[PDB]
Parts: C-alpha cells; structure tokens; sequence
C-alpha cells in the first residue's frame, strides 16, 4: 500500500480576495487513519492580509479522515495517482469564494496546488473587517453524481460578540483513475488554527475528521 500511518504535507496557495492578490505556503504532518493532520502556514506574497484567514482554512484533503469499514473511501484508494477538488463557498452576505486544489504523493508527501479567489465581500463585514473566531463543526454530506463524488454543507463561522455567520460550501472531487464509489455519508470536520501571530503571516492549523453513516 501507498498509505503510511505517518504522512508528510507540502503545499502552496496563490490567490486573491476582493482583486488583491496574495500566496501561502504549507509544510505538516498528517495520520491519514486517525484522520488528524496539523500544519504551519507562512504567507509568502500579499501580507499582511486583509481579510479574515478563516475564509482560506478549509482551501488548507480527504485522505485525512477516519473512515470506518463499512464506509468506501474515496480519496485512500485513489493513491498513488491521486485527486482534485473544485470547490465553492457562498456566504450569507454575497462573498462568493471559489477554490481548487490537485493533490499528488510523492513518497510519503501529500503535494497540494491550490488556487482560491474570492470577491464582493462587503467591505463593513466580518470577513474584510476580521470580526470572525472559528468554524463550528462542519458535517459534510458526500454523495455520488455522474460518476465523481460530490459534497455539500451549511457551515457557520462564530463572530466576535456573538452570533453566526453562514457559509454554504458545494465540492466536487475527482480521482485521477477508477476507484470504488461510496454510497451516501457524512464526514465531520473539526478545523482549528491553533496558533498564529498578529497579521496571521505564521499560523499552526489542525484538522479532526471522521466519516460517519
């Protein structure tokens, strides 16, 4: 097998919010089975930032979760050629984010290329105004179409002084070659920057994720 207990992270982001263009690059460590990964994140180009990094945390694989063995995974099997994700993120107040990731291996290295364009944030909202604390637990639900897998989840940013802020993602993932498909299940995804410094140029990010049905 491909799949070690103990797998490596290496990746890089470029994009832009609102038309101003920023990159990111990523080095972690990961248990594809325990389904935890953590990483350090530095931003490379466009710092200090001016939105709320939150928006980026989820853009930072599901090789990484859990899944039990009455559940087929997707994303294990699709190694060593590996996958891409497409992805959309459509908050409550018009933000509308778009993102792409391509994740090959390369011995024990998970190698992430992801590309992430946001716009029309409101200028006076939480993201441009950096008013947001931390993603509550999302439930993704995966489901099969025209032979690719898809997913979908209404997720909630908690706000500083309180409240919500709503977010619906919609993903496709794609494996590079012929995989088992699952049938219907959820995956819940706990996500958590750990540690940052002011302007968020170094932040240590952690993941828990575990399929259920």
């Amino acid at each position: 097998s491909v799949i070690k207990p103990d797998m490596k992270i290496k990746l890089r982001m470029e994009g832009a919010v609102n038309g101003h263009p920023f990159a990111i690059e990523g080095v972690g460590l990961g248990k594809p089975f325990e389904g935890k990964q953590s990483m350090d994140l530095k931003v490379k180009e466009g710092g200090p930032l001016p939105f709320a990094y939150d928006i980026l945390t989820m853009a930072f694989n599901r090789v990484f979760a859990k899944y039990p063995e009455n559940i087929v995974d997707y994303f294990k099997q699709s190694f060593p050629e590996g996958y891409s994700w497409e992805r959309s993120m459509i908050y409550e107040d018009g933000g509308i984010c778009n993102a792409t990731n391509d994740i090959t291996l390369d011995g024990d290295c998970y190698i992430c290329e992801i590309r992430f364009d946001g716009v029309n944030f409101p200028a006076n909202g939480p993201v441009m105004q950096k008013r947001t604390v931390k993603w509550e637990l999302s439930t993704e639900k995966l489901y099969v179409r025209d032979g690719v897998l898809k997913s979908d989840g209404n997720y909630a940013l908690s706000l500083e002084g309180g409240g919500h802020y709503r977010c619906d993602f919609k993903t496709t993932y794609k494996a590079k070659k012929v995989v088992q498909l699952p049938d219907y299940h959820s995956v819940d995804h706990h996500i958590e920057i750990i540690s940052h410094d002011k302007d968020y140029s170094n932040v240590n990010l952690h993941e828990h994720a575990e399929a259920h049905s």
